[PDB]
């Protein structure tokens, strides 16, 4: 855990998702199955919100992002947001596409690994976000919609235009952003979209899997990982080694380099402590 | 479209294409089935002219590129390119590069998706121009060869270096771009570069088609997903979300966005105009 | 390239094998019963030997090889990791740093470089072959990015920015942070293969493509290889500038020149370099 608190303490409770960790690992639920998660502005704010609120406590070694009922996230409410949207002030529209914009920042940025347990739909928002995530795994019920376009918004959505290119290239991108049709799993899992493909109604339990498997490993040691995969998108080729040069001789001061040395001399499993 | 016009009026006849409009959707179609098509100084100055007129008046809504006979294009003209190039002075020889690129570039940014209907050969500038284009829509005779090492030139030709790894990969980039050795359909649909694979003879009339989906949807979308994708390609993940941002509230105070919500209320198809 | 002063080339390189053939290197690993893992002074004789042979373009194409039963196990953990735990602040950024270097190298080399693969390429294995233009496998070959297996990130002297540039983000991320071995199959579905070839063929087909290159126009080639890996850090603008220079550049050479003679009277261009 991080000792840099100050006068502001943590949220007792997240009303507009489900938020549980154990053993450092959380899971964080979309609410409201019956609606498949549609997002409302309140659960972008407890998005952003807890993101925030966890990576400053350094609270938890790995996060999976679930949701329940037939699929995973349908994307924003088309009355709650879309209609609201449709009567609010030029200032206000922008601060929505920015809280949009910096959860999918936030997910990119926390100190550990983000997990999507993908299954049924996930469109829109709901896509976007299980594309920022570090891995998705996903059962063959899994269709991905980036369908902003459907509603008459662009494709550059909260982030989209920006990871989707970098993860399924852009000729894909293109198709998939500009003309919004499903994606099934096996397209998904050929162009690159899948990390794990499980098999029907398994995707929550391999999230978890995966989760207590990233968080029985060394937690310095992937955190830095992810900050240096996505900084680096960022960064010239001379620019990134010097990072690289940084980071790697920061962690060769840790216990838990000098622990794989002293457990390989001893024929042992390491035991890993994040630093 | 955009009345910002001046004292430049339209050209009348494009003599070094075939240029045909109808209802939004621009056929472009290149000459001489005889000579591969292959490419003159002066198609590509009909190229790079053509684009800033069609860009300047929003002018169309989708544009096919097209080549007649037994290919999409042979690349530039062996006996009216290269002999010519060998006795050009400095600047000219700048000029020449600089305006290909230039064609390369003008397709990245026009405020319209570019669709190439691919069949048979796409050599050298044929390959390149086939790369730009938003989407490739192709038959199962497409070969993509991107040979400018054939000829003594490098691979990085027209933004050739720039697009093919963000398309395909740098692994793979770097042998297509090296070797210059023939990509045929499968290989091409594999690694990223077919939008839509056809039945032999049927590019064409898929890519119209495809042009005709474009053209019946929100156009203003559509533009910003390209212009979004494209300008993302060069920026930072916190630069990102705030174009995303801008483009997307400006978005909602556009007619398609609220028509949308309109037609959903209705339950009914929304009828989109573009603004 | 005759741009030489007071320093004289290496006698002999100790630490990995050096052999030079009519414009092509090879260069082989040594230590094939350690399963060729690095030492100290190979990472120096690669950095110091890379920079050579490019102040002096004295090749063509270069390859990297290792016998024994795998191509590269990575740093070895004795004579590296033992060592490195009683080092002090500034040598360890020392060797960070060199090691970065020489990924950096590879990439900037004015020829191109192509690894050999069959066996185990891990840790600094896998990102020396991640680093080559060509990457010419057999089927036993299987890569693992397995930094995080030791405590240290998955950013390892340029593994996080070169793999989602050669695999997408999606596949790296996977990769670098599991570290799980990735063999043959998946390494050709995801772009990591440049040719994939039959059980113990890699060496000679490896040997094969480096003549190819060696044969064709070698500034053309150089300059591919600069391009492709300068543009990854330049917006589109900027690239077509480049590329203006470059092919304005290279219409003056001989090679664009002998093709039009060559291509013309149909007799096959023969290339110089120049
Ligand atoms: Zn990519
Ligand atoms: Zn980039």
């Amino acid at each position: 855990m991080s000792p840099f608190t100050g006068s502001a303490a943590p949220t007792p409770e997240w009303r507009h998702l489900r938020v549980e960790i154990t053993d450092g690992v959380a899971t964080v639920t979309l609410a409201r199955p019956d609606k498949l998660n549609a997002l409302t502005f309140e659960a972008y704010a407890d998005l952003r919100d807890l993101l925030a609120e966890l990576s400053r406590r350094r609270a938890v070694r790995a996060l999976v992002l679930a949701g329940e009922g037939r699929g995973f996230c349908s994307g924003g409410d088309v009355d709650e947001i879309i209609g609201a949207t449709l009567s609010m002030d030029t200032a206000r529209l922008l601060d929505f596409n920015r809280m949009t914009g910096q959860v999918v920042r936030a997910v990119r940025e926390c100190p550990f690994p983000v997990i999507a347990a993908l299954h049924g739909v996930a469109a829109g928002a709901g896509a976007v976000l299980a594309l920022a995530a570090d891995f998705r795994v996903a059962d063959p019920s899994t269709r991905f919609a980036f369908l902003f376009t459907r509603v008459g918004l662009s494709g550059g959505d909260m982030g989209a235009a920006y990871l989707l290119p970098r993860v399924v290239g852009l000729g894909h991108a293109t198709r998939l952003l500009m003309l919004g049709d499903t994606v099934r799993a096996p397209e998904a899992e050929r162009i690159g979209l899948i990390s794990e493909l499980t098999e029907e109604g398994r995707a929550d339990e391999a999230a978890r899997t995966l989760a207590r498997r990233l968080a029985d490993g060394p937690a310095l040691a992937h955190a830095q990982t992810k900050a240096l995969l996505t900084a680096e998108l960022d960064m010239p080729l001379a620019a990134a080694v010097e990072l690289d040069a940084s980071t790697q001789a920061l962690l060769m001061t840790g216990e838990d380099y000098a622990e794989f040395h002293a457990a390989f001399t001893e024929k042992r499993p390491p035991k890993w402590q994040g630093r």
